[PDB]
């Protein structure tokens, strides 16, 4: 809870979000400061909203994005992953999907993938 | 400053320190999270000074290479010194060496002089 990274099991990539360049992913290599994400616990029990710079990851159906806005598609559950200690997945509430990435991109998958385990972790 | 369990990880690759007991086998990997990245972060016997355990095992400098330690050495002792820009992150200062716990490709090194690759995260693993 609070500022953290968002970091994959699968290749050790951290979520990110540019404010400078608008500019979404996930990056493997150096701990930069755009990988520091807010982690609240939402109105309802058991979701969770991802934040950066006053923004919301989200997903619409289409795209994984940030928006200005706390709407419902910015809301979260973890998942746990029993195989994997201290691992969750990242599922959205309205759609019923697990954060993911493909190549330097976040995405959201139906499926359960072994690229879809995150470790959230204290920034500071 | 986490007590217990964590990863080791340093800012400047995203690469966790790792020690895997049956291969023998310590070292720095920037890929998947595997189990052995997980270190055991406790306090010493003596105050200011921590240990750094996997598989019964402790973290050590010798003045020559970084390996493990089946027993707490003295050489086993570690300070932590905050890095002053990244807040969250430290230096690993070597309490007989007075070396810093570095990398050089994928194998874990202790220099003397502070570097821009000396700066890790230790993190909760649970
Ligand atoms: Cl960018
Ligand atoms: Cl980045």
């Amino acid at each position: 809870i609070g500022k953290c990274y968002i970091q994959n099991r699968e290749n050790g990539g951290r979520a990110f979000y540019n404010l400078g360049r608008k500019d979404l992913g996930i990056f493997t290599g150096k701990m930069y400061d755009d990988q520091i994400w807010s982690f609240q616990k939402s109105d309802t029990p058991g979701y969770y909203t991802i934040g950066r710079e006053s923004k919301f990851l989200q997903y619409n159906g289409e795209q994984v994005i940030m928006s200005d806005i706390e709407q419902d598609t910015t809301l979260w559950s973890l998942e746990e992953v029993p195989e994997d200690k201290g691992f969750y997945r990242l599922l959205n509430k309205v759609h019923k999907a697990y954060l993911d990435y493909n190549g330097g991109d976040l995405v959201a998958n139906k499926h359960q993938t072994e690229s879809e385990k995150w470790i959230l972790f204290k920034a500071y």
